[PDB]
This record gives structure tokens, sequence and C-alpha cells, in this order.
């Protein structure tokens, strides 16, 4: 299991999570020296618990499949929620069996159906670790539309920095203080299983992309990847979805 508080957080004990948080998933083999996360999984050993406490230190579960850093569902004291979408329905056969409860959230984990019932895309979502202190206090006790808003935020603070150094970076930044996300987040957030894919493809073709990944950088202009020797491999990028798994 991964734990995160916090009461007490800071940007390097936040770093120090994702950390963590990359080094609980297992891989055989790295690709251009990113860890390529397994096509597969057996049973129980599928799913990562990753621990959360808010500033008050009540506490969440949530439930993260180790091949594809998807959250599956959480539980809050008795109560397990889980996505409408069947790869969360047979996580619910492993995990947190003793719930009281299972609720099934009325929505897949998609980020499309997420924005649909939050109300508002994410581009308009602050996020930072002070909406993460918020994501964990909303689902503690339910309700959906506030939980579709509450999983935005916690899908990226945490999965969506364990696989891009500078999401993580992105939130270390928003620390103190939560901030819309910038286009370059969003962009990366999309490319993850594309800039995935051309990775493992770039392997037998000397590192040159099959087919090169537009992206927004930092300064919020469009950029093409092209091969291994951008930044966004040699750097950024920290964990490869299987092609196996797109
Ligand atoms: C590869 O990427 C680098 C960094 O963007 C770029 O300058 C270069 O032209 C590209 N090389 C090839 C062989 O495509
Ligand atoms: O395809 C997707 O997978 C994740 C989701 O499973 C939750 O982690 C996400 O946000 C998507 O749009």
């Amino acid at each position: 299991d991964v734990s995160f508080r916090l009461s007490g957080a800071d940007p390097s004990s936040y770093g120090m999570f994702i950390k963590d948080l990359r080094n609980a998933l297992p891989h055989t083999e790295k690709v251009y020296n990113i860890p390529l996360l397994l096509p597969s999984v057996s049973g129980a050993g599928r799913y990562l618990l990753m621990h959360l406490f808010n500033y008050d230190g009540n506490t969440i579960t949530v439930a993260v499949d180790v091949t594809n850093v998807y959250i599956m569902g959480y539980l809050a004291l008795t109560t397990s929620y889980f996505f409408n979408e069947p790869a969360a329905d047979l996580a619910s056969q492993y995990v947190f069996r003793s719930a009281r409860r299972k609720i099934t959230l009325p929505y897949s984990g998609n980020y499309e159906r997420l924005q649909i019932a939050a109300g508002k895309p994410r581009e308009k979502i602050p996020i930072g670790l002070p909406a993460l202190d918020t994501a964990i206090s909303t689902l503690l006790h339910y309700d959906s539309t506030a939980a579709a808003g509450a999983l935005l935020v916690l899908i990226q603070t945490t999965a969506e920095a364990a696989r891009f150094k500078y999401i993580e970076q992105q939130i270390q930044e928003r620390a103190y203080r939560d901030e819309v996300p910038s286009s370059a987040t969003i962009s990366l957030e999309n490319s993850w299983s594309g800039l995935s894919k051309q990775i493992q493809l770039a392997q037998g073709n000397n590192g040159v992309f099959r087919t090169p990944t537009v992206l927004v950088d930092s300064k919020g202009n469009r950029v093409q990847i092209t091969n291994v020797t951008s930044n966004v491999v040699t750097s950024n990028i920290q964990l490869l979805l299987n092609t196996k798994n797109i």
C-alpha cells in the first residue's frame, strides 16, 4: 500500500508520495529507461491501495489498477464506491470486501463522463493539494455530483502526477494554492496512451515515433513529439501503458 497525509504536507513530502506510488507499480522491463507496466495481473494483486488522509486526518482508501493506474473505486468508512464500468465491477470482487455496502457511482471513470456529471470540464476545475484535501473530504460522504468533481481532482493529483513528472511539479506549485491545470497538463493527460504506444513502437524504429504525438508545452505552445530524445520522453513521462492494453 502507499499513503499520503495532507496534514503537514509540503512539496517535498508530496513528491515523496508520488515516487512511492510509482515504485508500488510492478514492471519487468523498462523501455528507454521508463518502467513498462505489465500487460496483465492475476486477481487481487492487480490492485494497489492508496491511503489518503485529509488535513483533519480522516481517510479514504483508493484502489488503483497497477497495470494502467486507473482508479477503480474507494472506501470511505464502511462504504465502498466503484465506477460504473466492467473493470471496477471486477475490482469489487477483490477489494474492500468487508465494506458494509457497495455503491456504484452513476458514471464510469472516464474523463468525459466525469466532466458531464461534475457539470464542468476539468480546464475549469482548480487542482492542487488543497483541492485534494477538499476532494477527500467530499468523498467521505456520498454526493454523486460533488464526487465527480472530487474524482477529477483525485485522479489528476495522484495517477496523472505518477505518470508525468511535469504534472507532479504542477501539483507541487499548487501545494498551498489551487489553480486550474495548464493546457500542457491536459494535453499530457490526454496523450498518455498515445505517448506510451509510440515510445514502445520506437523500439524497433531507432527511437523514432511511427506517428508523431502533438502536445502543448509548458509555454502554452503546440509542439510535435517525433522521437525519444524529446524531454517528454527523457525527463517527463514516468510510466508506460503496455501496448497490450491499447
Ligand atoms: C527528434 O527530436 C528532437 C527533439 O525534438 C528534434 O530536434 C529532432 O529533429 C528529432 N530527430 C529526429 C531524427 O526526428
Ligand atoms: O480512460 C480513462 O481512464 C481514466 C479513469 O479510468 C479513471 O482513473 C480516465 O480518467 C480516463 O479518461
